[PDB]
């Protein structure tokens, strides 16, 4: 009954926000026209019609809630306006302004007289009667917040996140704060970041670590063992220098300090957003408001998912094996390019594309598998989704990582053998280089490499793809076009919004505190990342994509229990690059324990001939990154009081390690209030003084 | 103005709870009588008269609230009544009754014309105005709870536990239901404990561990070196075996099961009663309702409190003087009772002895701390007495278990070089048996020797200072004593009630949990205690001690982030004790590691010649619990392989058995909804369905 807000063309202004009459503000835009399968069009109307009808208190459908129907909705949902507030009304806004209106169209569904009862645009819009349902804006406080905000001129700007909430909304602004305090934490650990190698930075030389392994009269004499079994070379210790000088920034003591400050840092960066949080808790509202077979469907979801994981992990074989063929040629063929780094670099590139591939299939297929599974609506979805794409996108990107650091260089043997992972084929070894450059430079473009190549899809890809809808379908209009039919032709953003630009931080997260023993730099790569991150996601979501709708969020939400589980995975897997993928234990026990006169030949504590007085010898029946007897003794090729020391030492120091930062991120997360005490000064002043 | 409630004293029947005119029922009762320092006897009783005069709506005052002045404090506190129940009335009780008319004793003061501002009974009976403020109970709802569960005779009954909550409340209730759930959970941690070393006991013989020991032949050859420097004698393995003999129930694989199985039972303990505690959250209600100067006598406070923590280590060093020195008088002195374990049985009832005395030092001094220290009025006192009470009954009670597991049996050196504690004199070492009998002995008559001891404690020095009340003030009554008198000569309780009856039992499961690689029994030991205990503080609840107030608390509190900090240390301690104090790793690692070739001269896998095969001999220049190497070798008393090899399966034992269990109590934590079920199933149908 008396649908139609009645099709009174004229749209004589272009930057307008009005009806004909004007003093009437938009709020939201739905759209559906249905003139031209065959015999249903007439169908997806009388779907419609009714809807509309008990909402009254191409052609782009306005809406607006005036004073006695915005506020019976603001009785329902508490509300708070303002200084100091109070629930659901108080006398002294668009980004408030409209999710009131979106909230009218969270009730109200549709009447049947043959009972299919629907209800909003969550069926509405993915069935295919509506197209687009979105809010727009202004042509002033969208105009402002690019000059200062959203431009790569106002960079060193202060954030103004205020006025992102006033903007956006608390999807948006708790994603921004977040990103603009994940920024200045990233701070605090990039210039004691850039210290602690700089020291390393400093002391290049007088270690005899990159001093012993420079001189080719006593270093170069290292004649090593060819890794894979045909056309391989014996090497000597000349060709790992160029590596090996600095591979004496990565990890003398620049990760002990670091490493040990990290953990002291993330249990600092994450305990401070606690107080951050709540913070924006107060300034900000944030206030709430057969069976059978369907088990059986589910089960095999669950377990039908983690395949895919399989998959993942079986891709990094792959790797491995592609790994081996591109090496052999490398040493064939050929600034400082040895063909230990070139390996490193370009195999690295080749599997950095592939996790960009299988990224878009795991993309895809986590929906086709969520979908298929039973959701909620969209809460428990995307809470279904975030342990299952993340999941899938922690081992895409880290067991590639995962692979060069802990299981990687180990696995040698009897005549140097390898395991042959139960094939015939043979299997691949580290060199004596205590392989992490294999490691920091995979983690440097990745996290280097995301952060550039994800910033080209987030610049232009909305760029293009507004550019479809203006070489493709209409250019040159009537040169004063109104303003629906610009924010129509800006792309959507997808149901799930901040989940893509959340999983792509908490991948660089989990890059700046998993593997960071070794490139203390991670925190400046991604200082800069971050600099230049909430611009272009400042820039991509105020040009290019359209309104998202301001919904509130009181923390980010499902990925506070992933960092939270990232940083418990954190002290765990540092301790693990330091002991198990960066020969610095081994090191350390050398200088304490054997240039002492037990099992040494020298006065004092000096590292001065450390590099030969490591490895294992290998007789005809070279040496290599071993710790095992030489042939020739009594228990040969078995392994030595070395490495029962240094693994000791090793599995002491992720004991020590853990057990101590474990008690230090319980000391500082204790010794700190999670409320913020000028905030617990602040909400004591809201309900004994009203 | 008017207070005096008349002094008709007419107590014609013994058992009354009731007024001259009948139907009104007692709630409460304060006493105060001023007769008889010398010219203030005036002063306290204007000090009173003013407080009962506003309450209006030796001789015992009687008090009682009717319904106009009941429901006007029950409209203030939001009160469930009842099925389903709704706040602070509804239509269709004395655990309920005297609560309220203690809520009128929380907000009425006194009106002074001179500015004390002083309010109810915190201060008015620590001054010493009032002597005792208490409520009373019956004779029915007491004697029905004598016959089924405060009897010796109704200990296997089932637990009325709805039944103390609707006598006693939630202060009570939920001390008696976390009293008889952790009865339960220890009963299958009993059988399953029972079980495990039964296979222990059955497999006794046939592993060559104590199989050896026993047979002087080839396990009597074994000459020991005396442990102390003077007066000790060198001693052989005949003499170690009748320990040896149950030694070989203690730790076979006894623990290997049961310790990982107590990972896996605590936090299946602590999870189930997460859902023990919200189906107690809904069946009961538990719904909630110079400044530079005073801070550095806090820090004074605070450091000055850890000087006695300081002092409790101390005191263990003086056990670790006197063992030594009681010590060698034990061998020379003399079922069974060889001084390996007479010094373990005989020393360590000394110190038991002594942790019960300085028990009742530290029962006072944390108390005179605390009041020196700035506190709140009753919740945050007592909140900062558990971190300081049990910090110091922590240390008082697990630092002789402590020393006697990682740091007694370490430090021995090159000529069998003791530490000596940086002094002259001597230190001490273990005896090759892998030191743990002196643990489990210590484990047990601390752990049941508390559990005999506190529970005469519990049940006759509240008996005899009744009868100091009996004996010595009056004899030979009346013959119808009227029932206050009766009630007031049972002797109170403290302000703090149930602390000293939950930290008995935080001190059992942090036996139960802390201790237990070694021990399996002692969940059995624990079961009988808490089969006792659950009648013993059922008893003296409710024969003796006067009526506690039926306060309401949601869950325990403050001991639920102990036992959340215990169960997190315990999974720590176990490996250390399986690891570090055990000997079965040197066992796993000689099995698998020594009788292969390497290193090993027998075909398969077999114990066969465990001991002469571990130790290290000593020339004169006897064998001694060592992994170091023989004199007379390139590096001798510097340490072995073996050594470097079991101490590195030692700190992987730790670091795979946290990582696994730390895992397994994330997933079981993870996979267990903490809310139970059928609740979710029940408050789902009290927001809606109303
Ligand atoms: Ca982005
Ligand atoms: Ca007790």
């Amino acid at each position: 009954d008396f649908r139609t807000p009645e099709f009174e063309e004229f749209n004589g202004k272009p930057d307008s926000l009005f009806f004909t009459d004007g003093q009437r503000r938009i709020d939201f835009i739905l759209v559906y026209e249905d003139e031209s399968k065959k015999g249903t069009n007439e169908k997806q109307k009388r779907k419609r019609q009714a809807y509309e009808s008990n909402l009254i208190c191409l052609v782009f459908v306005k809406v607006h809630a005036p004073w006695e129907v915005l506020c019976t909705y603001a009785e329902i949902m508490h509300i708070k306006l303002p200084f100091e507030k109070s629930r659901m009304n108080d006398f002294y806004n668009p980004a408030t302004r409209s999710r009131i209106v979106y909230f009218i169209l969270s009730r109200v569904k549709y009447q049947v007289m043959n009972n299919v009862n629907k209800f909003g645009i969550n069926r509405l819009v993915s069935s295919g009667i509506y197209k687009a349902a979105f809010p727009l804006h202004d042509c002033s406080e969208r105009y402002l917040l690019y000059r200062e905000w959203a431009h790569p001129r106002s960079i060193y700007k202060k954030q103004p996140l205020d006025l992102i909430r006033k903007y956006y909304g608390e999807k948006i602004g708790i994603y921004f704060a977040w990103l603009g305090y994940y920024t200045q934490m990233l701070l605090l650990a990039a210039v004691v970041g850039v210290a602690c190698f700089l020291y390393g930075y400093l002391d290049q030389d007088n270690c005899t670590w990159s001093k012993e392994v420079c001189d080719p009269d006593i270093g170069g004499q290292i004649l090593m063992c060819p890794q894979c079994d045909r056309l391989c070379p014996f090497w000597r210790l000349n060709i790992t220098c160029e590596s090996s000088k600095k591979l004496c920034i990565f990890d003398s003591f620049g990760t002990l300090i670091f490493a040990v400050f990290m953990g002291v840092w993330v249990t600092l960066f994450l305990e401070f957003w606690k107080r951050r949080q709540a913070e924006l808790e107060y300034e900000w509202d944030t206030v709430e408001l057969t069976t059978c077979g369907k088990c059986i469907r589910v089960t095999l979801c669950a377990s039908a998912v983690f395949f895919w994981i399989l998959l993942i992990i079986a891709s990094v074989i792959g790797i491995i094996v592609y790994r081996l063929s591109v090496f052999i040629v490398f040493s064939t063929t050929l600034k400082y390019l040895t063909p230990q780094m070139a390996t490193s670099i370009t195999a690295s590139i080749i599997s950095f594309i592939i996790i960009m591939i299988l990224n878009t299939i795991y993309e895809k297929v986590a929906i086709m598998i969520t979908n298929f599974e039973l959701p909620r609506t969209q809460t428990d979805y995307e809470n279904s989704l975030t342990m299952k794409m993340f999941l899938f996108q922690f081992v895409n990107y880290y067991s590639s990582c995962f692979y060069i650091a802990f299981f990687k260089g180990k696995f040698v043997g009897y005549p140097g053998d390898p395991v042959y992972l139960l094939g015939k084929y043979r299997s691949e070894e580290c060199d004596p280089g205590g392989c992490l450059l294999e490691l920091t430079t995979q983690l440097t473009i990745i996290m280097g490499g995301k952060a550039i190549w994800n910033n080209i899809q987030e610049v232009l890809l909305p760029w293009v793809m507004n550019l479809i809808g203006r070489y493709k379908r209409v250019s040159g209009s009537e040169k004063i076009t109104p303003r629906w039919e610009q924010d129509y032709h800006l792309q959507p953003m997808g149901k799930l919004g901040l989940f893509y630009e959340y999983l792509e931080m908490i991948i660089q997260f989990g890059f700046v505190t998993l593997f960071v023993a070794s490139f203390p730099l991670a925190p400046l790569l991604a200082l800069v990342n971050n600099i230049l991150e909430i611009r272009v996601d400042a820039w991509k979501l105020t040009t290019q994509f359209r309104r998202m709708v301001p919904e509130k969020a009181q923390d980010i939400g499902a990925w506070q229990p992933i960092m939270q589980g990232i940083a418990i995975l954190a002290v765990v897997t540092n301790a693990m690059i330091i002991a198990f993928t960066s020969d610095m234990i081994p090191r350390l026990v050398y200088y304490w324990s054997f240039s002492i006169p037990p099992y040494g030949d020298h006065t004092y504590y000096t590292m001065d001939g450390y590099i030969n007085n490591t490895l294992s010898v290998f007789n005809i029946t070279c040496r290599y990154r071993d710790f095992r007897n030489p042939p020739g003794h009594p228990q040969e090729y078995k392994h030595n009081i070395y490495y029962w020391h240094v693994i000791a030492a090793k599995l002491a120091f992720i004991i020590v390690m853990e057990h101590i930062i474990y008690s230090v991120k319980f000391f500082i997360s204790y010794a700190i209030p999670d409320v913020s005490k000028i905030t617990k000064s602040k909400i004591k002043r809201e309900k004994y003084l009203t």
